[PDB]
């Protein structure tokens, strides 16, 4: 109950928001039916409309009008955006020639330069070069200051996952809005965009930056602008709340647009009415940089102009329908569109089965338009499963379709043209990042990197410091003049045992056997050395990966390769090797097809067996460092040893014998050698952290050798290919991939065919940064190298997408 008889006069958009039942005037009012009852007379006055013209020019000041154009208005900060421009012979902004702000140039009083975030809804990537011919002031911030050819959203690609995400620095799965729809079973609520529940606080985790700011002292003007509140209002609030008194003002302010999303789902992407909406957005740009000019803040203020999600075009004919699919459609909940969640409709059915549900969505025809996934099973780059709020059974559904239950839900809901919502590493899904002011740089082009990385940024930009997040501090800190944040390398925690020959042979009895009873000074010394390190410069490229928890590990070295080998997990956390251009590809001969070879650095008791691999019928192994890469004869051996193998599904062993044979040799052909560092992940919970021993849930029959859920690869290079990966002067080039470990390859609906047809496919969709590979693993790459530690971190964030241009 709102007593809405008190009254706006004098308090118009105020920042507080005052407690019930008493009467709102701030811009959330409208949203929970609270304004008093002369907020629209007061605070939304419309008179005589947004702009001067040469008649308005000195007139009597007359409170009715929606801006002013009188001789006092500079000083109550209300004119209208171009009232300079009409009355004072000025400029608009966008007609000036574009100088370097070397320096913040602001009014006395002004403690640091505001930032204002302008953010566009639907704002898709290819937007800024295909709409630049009608986006002039967006053309301008963009040419000036710095940009980005396009930024990555988080998935899924939905507009409140993204801003919170923008707001937060966190992955949907840790902020909890996981989707534009949610069901979450503690509190047994649903969240929808329609209506109240939305705002509820038990919806929205972590610590969005208006709270941050607060937090710390810096005064925040609104993120969330009511719908019925038009652009030309809000900019004129945020001008006027730039006027304020210095311990009144705010320092950080938010725009938003529902442009171009509103039109372009009406529309498709690139529809011949989508020209008007974005004029209409650089206008409003357009009325923010004349209004900073005209209050000298135009040098002196930050402004982000950032992107959502983009838009691709999407039909309702094309739509999947799960009873095309499923007998039980009607025992199902189906969160639809996009993305697919699935749940029971009946927590008091025993009968439904997700085991069942997913078999009948796999495979089912021959160009099925989406596919299904335990969530745990998804790519990890989507870090999109560790939430209750997201449903056990997902499906990724490809650009350009919907999924829906059934065809009624379609029709008795074409309308639309445009839809998003996709994979985050589609290109039509991209959207946008320009940043201009005094902490930016000037006139500069910086790689596409992540939403998630914004929130870092933005507080370093206000003196803030962040709250724990995702983003990786110091990886923008090439978008910045100054302001940097002067990150350091994290400390190692387990140093590494250096074992030398400790044991002999028949102290093992792990049932292996290999034929290698097979015998000279000069070529003895020689793998004595090796057995020290004396080929580490050649194998291990950018030092030894620190180990960042508390643990027990032994570096061996080989000729070939290094590694760290886990005496508690009884297999390498990691494992190190280099193959040159020149290198060549050689099979496992007839005589070592089974051979295993005990490690006499290392003892029985903290080594594998091949008794377990025997009896575990479901089991077999492979081998991290690859034999068909010995460089001869006599080192291929090392590859064989206990210590190199590690517990592989035989479906499994279908991908990494490719991945060893055919892949790493083709990317050293193309990259001109390659580094590679593979190894075992464990991530039962799905957290995307390193699991600890006791979170294991699978070993091999009868031991203590735990199984990973996914195996990872590192492989960098020269970003300048004409100089070899061992020998590079300069920055380097990565790509990287975290395969499921799984016992069947149902994922891949060719994997009948030859392994040319489908294994690529499937590593390229499980595509990774080497940071997602250090919180799987606890691990910290990259520790030496010759580059500065802001551009290893730039590195560590890089996403190899595959998608073209
Ligand atoms: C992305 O970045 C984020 C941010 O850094 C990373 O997330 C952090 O990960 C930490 C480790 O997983 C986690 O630490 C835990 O904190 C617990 C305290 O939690 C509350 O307080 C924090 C801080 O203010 C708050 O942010 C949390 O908010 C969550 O929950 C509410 C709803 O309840 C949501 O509003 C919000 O969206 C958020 O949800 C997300 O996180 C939770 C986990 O907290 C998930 O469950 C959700 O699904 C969702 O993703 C919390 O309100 C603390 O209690 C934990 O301590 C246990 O473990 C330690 C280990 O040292 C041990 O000492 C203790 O014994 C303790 O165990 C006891 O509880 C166990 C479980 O109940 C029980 O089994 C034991 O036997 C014991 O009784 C733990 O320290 C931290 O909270 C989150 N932060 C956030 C914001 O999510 C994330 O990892 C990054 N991702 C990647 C891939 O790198
Ligand atoms: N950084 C950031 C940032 C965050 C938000 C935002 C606001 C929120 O306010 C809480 C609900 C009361 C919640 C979550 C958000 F992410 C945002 O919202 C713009 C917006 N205004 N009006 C809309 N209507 C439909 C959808 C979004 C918005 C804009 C930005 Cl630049
Ligand atoms: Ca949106
Ligand atoms: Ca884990
Ligand atoms: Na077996
Ligand atoms: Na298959
Ligand atoms: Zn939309």
């Amino acid at each position: 109950w709102t007593a809405t008889s008190g009254s706006c006069k004098g308090r118009c958009f105020e920042l507080q928001e005052v407690g019930p039942p008493d009467c709102r005037c701030d811009n959330l009012c409208k949203s929970y039916s609270s304004c008093c009852h002369d907020f629209d007379e007061l605070c939304l006055k419309t008179a005589r409309g947004w702009e001067c013209t040469k008649d308005r020019c000195g007139e009597v000041r007359n409170e009715e009008n929606a801006c002013h154009c009188s001789e006092d208005c500079l000083s109550r900060g209300d004119c209208c955006t171009n009232y300079q421009v009409v009355c004072k012979g000025e400029s608009h902004w966008v007609d000036d020639d574009c100088e370097e702000i070397k320096v913040p140039e602001c009014p006395a009083g002004f403690v640091r330069p505001p930032l204002i975030i302008f953010s566009v809804d639907g704002f898709r990537a290819s937007y800024m070069k295909k709409g630049s011919k009608v986006m002039p002031n967006i053309e301008k911030l963009r040419s000036c200051g710095t940009h980005a050819p396009y930024m990555r959203p988080v998935y899924p690609t939905k507009t409140f996952p993204n801003l919170y995400t923008l707001a937060t620095g966190l992955y949907p799965e840790s902020h909890g809005i996981v989707g534009n729809s949610m069901y979450d079973p503690v509190f047994d609520a649903s969240f929808h965009l329609r209506g109240r529940e939305k705002f509820n606080h038990r919806w929205w985790g972590g610590q969005p930056l208006w709270i941050t700011a607060t937090k710390q002292g810096v005064r925040a003007g609104t993120f969330f602008w009511s719908v019925s509140i038009p652009h030309e209002r809000r900019i004129l609030t945020i001008l006027q709340w730039l006027s304020l008194p210095d311990n009144e003002r705010p320092s950080v302010y938010a725009f938003y647009s529902e442009q171009p999303d509103f039109s372009g789902h009406k529309y498709g992407p690139f529809g011949p009415e989508m020209t008007n909406p974005l004029r209409e957005i650089d206008k409003t740009v357009g009325q923010l940089m004349d209004g900073l000019k005209q209050l000298r803040l135009h040098r002196c203020v930050n402004v982000i102009f950032v992107g959502d999600h983009g838009m691709e075009d999407v039909t309702c004919d094309r739509t999947e329908f799960l009873s095309n699919y499923l007998t039980n459609v009607d025992d199902i909940t189906l969160v639809p569109g996009t993305l697919g969640r699935i749940r029971a409709k009946s927590i008091n059915n025993s009968k439904y089965d997700p085991k069942t549900i997913i078999a009948a969505l796999t495979c089912k025809k021959p160009d099925q338009h989406f596919k299904p996934y335990m969530k745990q099973h998804l790519p990890k780059r989507l870090h999109y499963a560790n939430n209750r709020r997201i449903e056990d059974i997902h499906l990724l559904v490809d650009r350009r379709w919907h999924v829906a239950r059934k065809p009624l839900d379609v029709y008795k809901k074409c309308f639309f043209q445009g839809d998003h919502g996709f994979d985050n590493k589609v290109n039509s899904m991209q959207t946008v990042f320009v940043g201009y002011g005094p902490t930016f740089k000037y006139r500069t082009k910086v790689p596409p990197f992540e939403n998630i990385e914004l929130y870092n940024v933005m507080c370093d930009l206000l003196g803030l410091k962040p709250a724990p997040n995702n983003g990786t501090h110091g990886s923008l800190n090439h978008l910045l003049r100054t302001n940097t944040f002067r990150p350091t390398m994290p400390d190692e925690v387990s140093r590494p045992n250096y074992p030398g020959i400790m044991y002999l042979q028949s102290e093992f009895d792990l049932g292996c056997t290999c034929d290698d009873k097979v015998e000279n000074k000069l070529e003895e010394l020689n793998k004595r050395l090796h057995t020290k390190g004396s080929t580490k410069e050649r194998h291990l490229l950018y030092g030894r990966p620190a180990v960042l928890y508390r643990t027990s590990y032994d570096i061996l070295y080989h000729t070939d390769f290094e590694s760290g080998y886990s005496e508690i997990f009884l297999m390498p956390l990691w494992t190190s090797y280099t193959i040159s251009k020149q290198a060549e590809v050689s099979s496992i001969p007839e005589h070592l097809t089974n051979c295993v070879r005990p490690d006499v650095r290392v003892s029985p008791g903290f080594s594998q067996n091949c008794l377990a691999y025997k009896n575990d019928k479901q089991m077999s192994y492979g081998f991290l460092f690859p034999p068909y890469l010995s460089s001869s004869p006599e080192a291929k051996y090392d590859a064989f040893l206990v210590t190199n193998m590690v517990p592989m599904y035989p479906a499994f062993k279908r991908v990494w014998a490719y991945f060893q044979r055919v892949l790493v040799k083709k990317y050293a052909s193309e990259r001109n050698g390659v580094n590679v560092i593979s190894g075992p992940i464990f991530d039962y919970n799905y957290d995307g952290l390193r699991d600890t021993e006791d979170e294991i849930k699978q070993y091999v029959e009868g031991s203590s050798i735990p199984v990973p859920t996914h195996y990872y690869s590192i492989i960098t290079s020269c970003l300048d290919f004409t100089q070899p990966a061992d020998k590079c002067d300069g920055p380097l080039s990565v790509s990287s991939f975290i395969l499921p470990h799984r016992p069947d390859n149902d994922e891949s609906c060719n994997s009948s065919e030859d392994e040319s047809k489908w294994v690529e496919e499937l590593m390229k969709m499980h595509t990774a940064r080497v940071r997602d590979i250090e919180h799987l693993t606890g691990l910290d790459f990259y520790r030496k190298t010759s580059r500065s530690y802001s551009e290893i971190l730039t590195l560590k964030t890089y996403l190899h997408t595959y998608e073209s241009e």
